[PDB]
Protein backbone atom coordinates (compact mmCIF):
# COMPACT_ATOMS: atom_id res chain seq x y z
CA UNK A 1 0.00 0.00 0.00
CA UNK A 2 1.18 3.51 -0.42
CA UNK A 3 2.64 3.99 2.97
CA UNK A 4 3.82 0.43 2.99
CA UNK A 5 5.72 1.75 -0.55
CA UNK A 6 6.62 4.84 0.89
CA UNK A 7 8.12 3.70 4.40
CA UNK A 8 9.86 0.56 2.81
CA UNK A 9 11.73 2.38 0.25
CA UNK A 10 12.63 4.63 2.89
CA UNK A 11 13.71 1.65 5.13
CA UNK A 12 16.14 0.85 2.49
CA UNK A 13 17.98 4.37 2.00
CA UNK A 14 18.50 4.28 5.96
CA UNK A 15 20.09 0.84 5.52
CA UNK A 16 22.92 2.48 3.32
CA UNK A 17 23.55 5.74 5.16
CA UNK A 18 21.93 6.86 1.81
CA UNK A 19 19.45 9.16 3.91
CA UNK A 20 20.02 12.75 3.26
CA UNK A 21 18.89 15.87 5.54
CA UNK A 22 19.18 19.54 4.75
CA UNK A 23 20.96 21.76 6.69
CA UNK A 24 19.51 25.54 6.77
CA UNK A 25 22.30 28.19 5.87
CA UNK A 26 22.24 32.21 7.25
CA UNK A 27 24.58 32.20 4.03
CA UNK A 28 25.64 29.07 1.25
CA UNK A 29 27.17 30.61 -1.24
CA UNK A 30 30.84 32.12 -1.63
CA UNK A 31 33.42 32.43 0.33
CA UNK A 32 31.91 31.87 3.88
CA UNK A 33 29.07 29.46 5.07
CA UNK A 34 27.24 31.12 7.76
CA UNK A 35 25.12 27.97 9.89
CA UNK A 36 23.81 28.50 13.43
CA UNK A 37 25.26 31.76 13.77
CA UNK A 38 28.70 30.33 13.03
CA UNK A 39 30.96 31.33 10.30
CA UNK A 40 33.01 28.76 7.94
CA UNK A 41 34.98 29.40 5.34
CA UNK A 42 33.07 27.77 2.66
CA UNK A 43 34.38 24.63 0.55
CA UNK A 44 30.78 23.15 -1.02
CA UNK A 45 29.15 25.69 -2.96
CA UNK A 46 29.68 26.08 -6.86
CA UNK A 47 29.90 30.14 -6.50
CA UNK A 48 32.69 29.36 -8.93
CA UNK A 49 33.38 32.92 -9.88
CA UNK A 50 31.82 34.72 -6.17
CA UNK A 51 29.10 36.54 -8.73
CA UNK A 52 26.38 35.46 -5.96
CA UNK A 53 27.40 38.51 -4.09
CA UNK A 54 28.52 40.97 -7.07
CA UNK A 55 27.34 44.76 -6.63
CA UNK A 56 26.65 45.26 -9.52
CA UNK A 57 24.32 41.80 -10.21
CA UNK A 58 22.82 42.65 -6.94
CA UNK A 59 21.80 46.14 -8.52
CA UNK A 60 20.14 44.57 -11.77
CA UNK A 61 18.17 42.18 -9.84
CA UNK A 62 16.50 45.34 -8.07
CA UNK A 63 16.38 47.36 -10.41
CA UNK A 64 14.90 45.00 -12.38
CA UNK A 65 12.03 44.86 -9.98
CA UNK A 66 11.81 48.33 -9.49
CA UNK A 67 10.93 48.35 -13.53
CA UNK A 68 9.28 44.93 -14.22
CA UNK A 69 7.52 43.78 -10.90
CA UNK A 70 8.14 40.55 -10.09
CA UNK A 71 6.67 37.69 -11.82
CA UNK A 72 6.47 37.54 -15.52
CA UNK A 73 2.92 37.19 -15.33
CA UNK A 74 2.75 33.91 -17.41
CA UNK A 75 4.50 31.59 -20.02
CA UNK A 76 6.81 33.32 -22.81
CA UNK A 77 4.05 31.63 -25.23
CA UNK A 78 1.76 34.18 -24.36
CA UNK A 79 2.47 37.42 -22.05
CA UNK A 80 5.25 36.20 -20.44
CA UNK A 81 7.96 37.03 -22.79
CA UNK A 82 9.59 39.92 -22.16
CA UNK A 83 12.63 42.32 -23.99
CA UNK A 84 14.86 41.62 -21.55
CA UNK A 85 14.70 37.74 -21.75
CA UNK A 86 15.00 38.41 -25.51
CA UNK A 87 17.56 40.45 -25.06
CA UNK A 88 19.41 37.67 -22.73
CA UNK A 89 18.96 34.99 -25.53
CA UNK A 90 20.39 36.96 -27.99
CA UNK A 91 23.49 37.99 -25.54
CA UNK A 92 23.92 34.78 -25.22
CA UNK A 93 23.82 33.23 -28.79
CA UNK A 94 26.11 36.37 -29.74
CA UNK A 95 28.51 35.44 -26.80
CA UNK A 96 28.85 31.55 -27.63
CA UNK A 97 29.06 31.48 -31.14
CA UNK A 98 25.28 30.14 -31.97
CA UNK A 99 22.10 31.53 -34.04
CA UNK A 100 19.55 31.36 -30.94
CA UNK A 101 19.83 31.15 -27.24
CA UNK A 102 16.32 29.56 -25.51
CA UNK A 103 16.04 30.44 -21.95
CA UNK A 104 15.14 27.69 -19.14
CA UNK A 105 13.89 28.17 -15.97
CA UNK A 106 16.88 25.94 -14.93
CA UNK A 107 19.74 23.57 -16.21
CA UNK A 108 17.75 20.47 -14.95
CA UNK A 109 14.43 21.53 -16.91
CA UNK A 110 16.93 22.93 -20.50
CA UNK A 111 18.36 19.30 -20.31
CA UNK A 112 15.09 16.93 -20.08
CA UNK A 113 13.11 19.29 -22.27
CA UNK A 114 15.58 19.00 -25.09
CA UNK A 115 16.02 15.19 -24.59
CA UNK A 116 12.56 14.93 -24.39
CA UNK A 117 11.85 17.20 -27.24
CA UNK A 118 13.98 15.31 -29.63
CA UNK A 119 14.20 11.67 -29.19
CA UNK A 120 11.97 9.33 -30.47
CA UNK A 121 11.52 5.81 -29.73
CA UNK A 122 13.54 4.59 -33.03
CA UNK A 123 16.42 6.75 -31.49
CA UNK A 124 19.41 6.48 -29.50
CA UNK A 125 21.16 8.61 -27.02
CA UNK A 126 24.98 7.64 -26.26
CA UNK A 127 25.48 9.31 -23.15
CA UNK A 128 28.98 9.19 -20.87
CA UNK A 129 28.17 6.51 -17.64
CA UNK A 130 28.84 9.25 -15.58
CA UNK A 131 26.53 12.24 -17.32
CA UNK A 132 24.22 14.22 -14.96
CA UNK A 133 21.26 12.64 -13.29
CA UNK A 134 18.92 15.02 -14.93
CA UNK A 135 20.21 14.12 -18.58
CA UNK A 136 20.19 9.90 -17.63
CA UNK A 137 16.92 10.26 -15.94
CA UNK A 138 15.34 11.87 -19.41
CA UNK A 139 17.18 9.46 -21.61
CA UNK A 140 16.12 6.86 -19.16
CA UNK A 141 12.30 7.78 -19.29
CA UNK A 142 13.24 8.38 -22.75
CA UNK A 143 10.90 6.04 -24.83
CA UNK A 144 14.45 6.44 -27.23
CA UNK A 145 17.10 3.93 -26.58
CA UNK A 146 19.80 4.95 -24.04
CA UNK A 147 23.53 3.36 -24.25
CA UNK A 148 26.24 4.84 -21.72
CA UNK A 149 29.65 4.73 -22.88
CA UNK A 150 32.31 4.07 -20.67
CA UNK A 151 33.48 7.34 -18.88
CA UNK A 152 35.95 9.41 -21.47
CA UNK A 153 35.92 6.22 -23.86
CA UNK A 154 35.41 7.30 -27.65
CA UNK A 155 36.43 3.38 -28.44
CA UNK A 156 33.33 2.45 -26.81
CA UNK A 157 31.48 5.41 -27.85
CA UNK A 158 31.90 4.53 -31.70
CA UNK A 159 31.31 0.80 -31.07
CA UNK A 160 27.93 2.49 -29.80
CA UNK A 161 27.28 5.10 -32.61
CA UNK A 162 28.10 2.06 -34.86
CA UNK A 163 25.65 -0.62 -33.96
CA UNK A 164 22.35 -0.58 -36.37
CA UNK A 165 19.85 2.16 -35.56
CA UNK A 166 16.74 2.91 -37.03
CA UNK A 167 16.36 6.43 -35.73
CA UNK A 168 18.71 9.22 -35.68
CA UNK A 169 21.40 9.73 -32.21
CA UNK A 170 22.69 12.17 -29.93
CA UNK A 171 25.46 12.04 -28.37
CA UNK A 172 26.02 13.75 -24.56
CA UNK A 173 28.48 14.28 -22.28
CA UNK A 174 29.37 17.33 -19.93
CA UNK A 175 32.25 19.96 -20.37
CA UNK A 176 33.19 20.01 -16.85
CA UNK A 177 32.10 16.73 -14.89
CA UNK A 178 29.98 17.79 -12.12
CA UNK A 179 31.61 15.36 -9.17
CA UNK A 180 35.21 14.72 -10.73
CA UNK A 181 35.91 18.18 -12.39
CA UNK A 182 37.58 16.44 -15.29
CA UNK A 183 36.74 17.66 -18.99
CA UNK A 184 35.53 15.17 -21.77
CA UNK A 185 37.89 14.49 -25.44
CA UNK A 186 35.21 16.85 -26.99
CA UNK A 187 36.95 17.01 -30.41
CA UNK A 188 37.30 13.84 -30.61
CA UNK A 189 34.10 13.12 -29.52
CA UNK A 190 32.78 15.09 -32.10
CA UNK A 191 34.53 13.72 -34.68
CA UNK A 192 33.15 10.07 -33.68
CA UNK A 193 29.61 11.50 -33.49
CA UNK A 194 29.73 13.21 -36.74
CA UNK A 195 31.63 10.02 -38.74
CA UNK A 196 27.75 8.39 -37.78
CA UNK A 197 25.48 11.13 -38.83
CA UNK A 198 24.97 11.91 -35.31
CA UNK A 199 24.14 14.87 -33.37
CA UNK A 200 26.18 16.24 -30.16
CA UNK A 201 24.74 17.57 -26.84
CA UNK A 202 27.39 18.93 -24.78
CA UNK A 203 25.94 20.41 -20.83
CA UNK A 204 28.64 22.98 -19.94
CA UNK A 205 27.12 23.72 -16.12
CA UNK A 206 30.59 23.83 -14.77
CA UNK A 207 32.53 25.53 -17.25
CA UNK A 208 30.05 28.27 -18.48
CA UNK A 209 32.06 31.53 -17.52
CA UNK A 210 35.03 29.86 -16.09
CA UNK A 211 37.28 28.86 -18.49
CA UNK A 212 37.82 30.02 -22.50
CA UNK A 213 37.90 33.41 -23.30
CA UNK A 214 35.53 35.57 -22.06
CA UNK A 215 34.92 32.66 -20.29
CA UNK A 216 32.94 30.75 -22.69
CA UNK A 217 33.57 27.43 -21.39
CA UNK A 218 34.21 24.18 -22.21
CA UNK A 219 33.10 24.10 -26.33
CA UNK A 220 34.77 27.39 -27.49
CA UNK A 221 38.32 26.53 -25.51
CA UNK A 222 38.19 23.11 -27.13
CA UNK A 223 37.49 24.42 -30.46
CA UNK A 224 33.97 22.27 -30.33
CA UNK A 225 30.49 23.49 -31.26
CA UNK A 226 28.36 21.08 -30.69
CA UNK A 227 24.74 20.98 -32.35
CA UNK A 228 23.33 21.47 -28.79
CA UNK A 229 24.88 23.65 -26.06
CA UNK A 230 23.64 23.96 -22.71
CA UNK A 231 24.14 26.74 -20.20
CA UNK A 232 23.60 27.11 -16.58
CA UNK A 233 23.50 29.63 -14.53
CA UNK A 234 23.18 28.39 -10.86
CA UNK A 235 27.08 28.14 -10.77
CA UNK A 236 29.69 30.10 -12.42
CA UNK A 237 27.49 32.61 -13.43
CA UNK A 238 26.32 33.13 -9.55
CA UNK A 239 21.78 33.30 -9.86
CA UNK A 240 19.79 30.61 -11.31
CA UNK A 241 18.56 29.60 -14.45
CA UNK A 242 19.70 27.95 -18.16
CA UNK A 243 19.68 28.33 -21.83
CA UNK A 244 19.64 25.66 -24.79
CA UNK A 245 22.03 27.04 -27.18
CA UNK A 246 21.45 25.88 -30.92
CA UNK A 247 20.43 26.60 -34.53
CA UNK A 248 17.48 28.63 -35.88
CA UNK A 249 15.50 25.47 -36.79
CA UNK A 250 16.44 23.63 -33.81
CA UNK A 251 15.38 26.70 -31.67
CA UNK A 252 12.28 27.03 -33.73
CA UNK A 253 11.63 22.82 -33.03
CA UNK A 254 12.10 23.61 -29.15
CA UNK A 255 9.67 26.15 -29.29
CA UNK A 256 7.07 23.76 -30.19
CA UNK A 257 7.45 20.66 -28.40
CA UNK A 258 9.60 21.40 -25.55
CA UNK A 259 7.07 21.53 -23.15
CA UNK A 260 9.06 22.63 -19.92
CA UNK A 261 9.44 25.81 -22.40
CA UNK A 262 6.17 26.59 -23.27
CA UNK A 263 3.56 25.09 -19.97
CA UNK A 264 5.87 26.92 -17.27
CA UNK A 265 5.84 30.30 -16.06
CA UNK A 266 8.75 32.41 -17.60
CA UNK A 267 11.35 33.33 -15.20
CA UNK A 268 11.18 36.88 -13.59
CA UNK A 269 12.43 39.48 -15.78
CA UNK A 270 14.46 40.91 -13.19
CA UNK A 271 16.50 37.61 -12.76
CA UNK A 272 16.83 37.91 -16.28
CA UNK A 273 18.76 41.52 -15.57
CA UNK A 274 20.44 39.80 -12.77
CA UNK A 275 21.56 37.05 -15.76
CA UNK A 276 22.68 39.49 -18.04
CA UNK A 277 24.36 41.83 -16.19
CA UNK A 278 26.61 38.54 -14.63
CA UNK A 279 27.29 37.76 -18.44
CA UNK A 280 28.91 41.34 -18.49
CA UNK A 281 30.94 40.77 -15.94
CA UNK A 282 32.02 37.41 -16.91
CA UNK A 283 32.67 38.90 -20.60
CA UNK A 284 34.65 42.05 -18.58
CA UNK A 285 38.25 42.59 -17.84
CA UNK A 286 36.55 41.56 -14.23
CA UNK A 287 35.83 38.17 -15.78
CA UNK A 288 39.33 37.67 -16.42
CA UNK A 289 40.86 39.15 -13.19
CA UNK A 290 37.96 36.62 -11.40
CA UNK A 291 38.83 33.34 -13.59
CA UNK A 292 42.52 34.23 -12.71
CA UNK A 293 42.22 34.35 -9.74
CA UNK A 294 40.58 31.45 -9.67
CA UNK A 295 43.42 29.42 -11.73
CA UNK A 296 45.98 30.80 -8.80
CA UNK A 297 43.99 29.26 -5.63
CA UNK A 298 43.47 25.74 -8.22
CA UNK A 299 47.30 25.77 -8.08
CA UNK A 300 47.65 26.66 -4.77
CA UNK A 301 45.16 23.90 -3.22
CA UNK A 302 46.60 21.33 -5.75
CA UNK A 303 50.26 22.35 -5.08
CA UNK A 304 49.54 21.88 -1.31
CA UNK A 305 48.25 18.67 -1.68
CA UNK A 306 51.57 17.28 -3.20
CA UNK A 307 52.26 16.98 1.10
CA UNK A 308 49.84 15.30 1.50
CA UNK A 309 48.50 11.43 2.18
CA UNK A 310 45.09 12.09 -0.35
CA UNK A 311 43.89 11.66 -3.36
CA UNK A 312 44.90 14.70 -5.79
CA UNK A 313 41.66 13.37 -7.91
CA UNK A 314 43.23 14.94 -11.19
CA UNK A 315 41.18 18.40 -11.80
CA UNK A 316 42.30 21.46 -13.07
CA UNK A 317 38.62 23.08 -12.45
CA UNK A 318 36.88 24.74 -9.35
CA UNK A 319 36.22 21.20 -8.57
CA UNK A 320 38.30 19.04 -6.54
CA UNK A 321 37.32 15.53 -5.30
CA UNK A 322 38.25 13.43 -2.31
CA UNK A 323 37.19 9.49 -2.77
CA UNK A 324 36.01 7.94 0.22
CA UNK A 325 38.65 6.04 1.91
CA UNK A 326 36.66 5.32 4.81
CA UNK A 327 34.23 7.39 5.88
CA UNK A 328 30.66 6.84 7.68
CA UNK A 329 29.61 8.19 4.31
CA UNK A 330 27.77 10.74 5.14
CA UNK A 331 31.20 12.09 7.19
CA UNK A 332 34.76 12.46 8.40
CA UNK A 333 37.08 14.27 7.49
CA UNK A 334 34.39 16.01 6.49
CA UNK A 335 33.32 16.82 10.14
CA UNK A 336 36.73 17.62 11.29
CA UNK A 337 37.25 20.11 8.91
CA UNK A 338 33.45 21.34 9.55
CA UNK A 339 34.66 21.67 13.57
CA UNK A 340 37.45 23.74 12.34
CA UNK A 341 35.85 26.42 10.04
CA UNK A 342 35.83 24.09 6.93
CA UNK A 343 31.97 23.61 5.44
CA UNK A 344 32.92 20.66 3.22
CA UNK A 345 30.42 17.71 2.08
CA UNK A 346 30.30 14.44 1.58
CA UNK A 347 28.86 12.78 -1.46
CA UNK A 348 27.56 9.94 -2.09
CA UNK A 349 25.49 7.09 -3.96
CA UNK A 350 23.68 7.23 -6.00
CA UNK A 351 25.00 10.50 -7.08
CA UNK A 352 28.45 9.05 -6.82
CA UNK A 353 29.22 5.38 -8.29
CA UNK A 354 30.00 2.74 -5.82
CA UNK A 355 32.75 2.74 -2.91
CA UNK A 356 33.01 6.67 -4.11
CA UNK A 357 31.42 8.68 -1.82
CA UNK A 358 33.93 11.55 -1.00
CA UNK A 359 34.77 15.03 -0.37
CA UNK A 360 33.65 17.30 -3.14
CA UNK A 361 35.69 20.30 -2.42
CA UNK A 362 35.21 23.52 -4.49
CA UNK A 363 37.04 26.30 -4.99
CA UNK A 364 35.61 30.01 -5.79
CA UNK A 365 37.38 33.68 -6.42
CA UNK A 366 35.58 35.20 -3.54
CA UNK A 367 38.28 33.04 -1.61
CA UNK A 368 41.98 34.09 -1.41
CA UNK A 369 45.15 32.48 -0.71
CA UNK A 370 44.70 32.37 3.12
CA UNK A 371 41.71 30.78 2.89
CA UNK A 372 43.52 27.92 0.63
CA UNK A 373 45.68 27.68 3.13
CA UNK A 374 43.99 27.12 5.97
CA UNK A 375 41.93 24.31 4.31
CA UNK A 376 45.38 22.99 3.43
CA UNK A 377 46.45 23.95 7.21
CA UNK A 378 43.35 21.55 8.28
CA UNK A 379 43.71 18.97 6.29
CA UNK A 380 47.26 18.36 7.52
CA UNK A 381 46.37 19.12 10.62
CA UNK A 382 46.69 22.28 13.33
CA UNK A 383 44.67 21.10 16.34
C1 LIG B 1 26.50 19.05 -14.89
C2 LIG B 1 25.25 19.61 -14.36
N1 LIG B 1 24.25 19.92 -15.18
C3 LIG B 1 23.07 20.41 -14.91
C4 LIG B 1 22.76 20.69 -13.60
C5 LIG B 1 21.42 21.21 -13.26
O1 LIG B 1 21.22 22.62 -13.43
P1 LIG B 1 20.40 23.50 -12.43
O2 LIG B 1 21.19 23.47 -11.14
O3 LIG B 1 20.32 24.91 -12.99
O4 LIG B 1 19.05 22.88 -12.38
C6 LIG B 1 23.79 20.53 -12.63
C7 LIG B 1 23.54 20.64 -11.18
N2 LIG B 1 24.46 20.39 -10.33
C8 LIG B 1 24.05 20.54 -8.93
C9 LIG B 1 22.93 21.55 -8.80
C10 LIG B 1 23.66 19.17 -8.40
O5 LIG B 1 23.32 18.27 -9.16
C11 LIG B 1 23.73 19.00 -6.90
C12 LIG B 1 23.84 17.56 -6.44
C13 LIG B 1 23.90 17.38 -4.93
C14 LIG B 1 23.92 15.92 -4.49
C15 LIG B 1 23.57 15.74 -3.02
C16 LIG B 1 23.83 14.37 -2.44
O6 LIG B 1 24.24 13.43 -3.18
O7 LIG B 1 23.63 14.22 -1.21
C17 LIG B 1 25.05 19.98 -13.01
O8 LIG B 1 25.85 19.54 -12.08
MG1 LIG C 1 25.78 18.80 -10.12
Amino acid sequence: SWQEKINAALDARGAADALRRRYPVAQGAGRWLVADDRQYLNFSSNDYLGLSHHPQIIRAWQQGAEQFGIGSGGSGHVSGYSVVHQALEEELAEWLGYSRALLFISGFAANQAVIAAMMAKEDRIAADRLSHASLLEAASLSPSQLRRFAHNDVTHLARLLASPCPGQQMVVTEGVFSMDGDSAPLAEIQQVTQQHNGWLMVDDAHGTGVIGEQGRGSCWLQKVKPELLVVTFGKGFGVSGAAVLCSSTVADYLLQFARHLIYSTSMPPAQAQALRASLAVIRSDEGDARREKLAALITRFRAGVQDLPFTLADSCSAIQPLIVGDNSRALQLAEKLRQQGCWVTGIRPPTVPAGIARLRLTLTAAHEMQDIDRLLEVLHGNG
